[PDB]
């Protein structure tokens, strides 16, 4: 089965681009990470920046989760990202998303050894 740290990257990373290039971004990420299999993942956050850089942020600024849970971080700067939410219109398994690309510090949970992001907690 997959582990925690995998499903973050495989849900969460995006290098290979620096920002959402177009409204279809959300569309053709969402299917091709395998997050509209069983069901459509109705919201979703990809990070456009190194894996290196992302797993940084788990010694950046320690926080509490929304959870209540204490093992969050907020990266010290802001990152491009990319917000893929279901519309009210999208019915799986023809799932739409929107896309709004942003600039914003992220917060992840981090856990295990190496300390690595398992969890995208939310953007500020």
């Amino acid at each position: 089965k997959e582990t925690a740290a995998a499903k973050f990257e495989r849900q969460h990373m995006d290098s290979s681009t620096s920002a959402a290039s177009s409204s279809n971004y959300c569309n053709q990420m969402m299917k091709s990470r395998n997050l509209t299999k069983d069901r459509a993942k109705p919201v979703n956050t990809f990070v456009h920046e190194s894996l290196a850089d992302v797993q940084a942020v788990c010694s950046q600024k320690n926080v509490a989760c929304k959870n209540g849970q204490t093992n969050c971080y907020q990266s010290y700067s802001t990152m491009s990202i990319t917000d893929c939410r279901e519309t009210g219109s999208s019915k799986y398994p023809n799932a739409a998303y929107k896309t709004t690309q942003a600039n914003k510090h992220i917060i992840v949970a981090c856990e295990g050894n190496p300390y690595v992001p398992v969890h995208f907690d939310a953007s500020v």
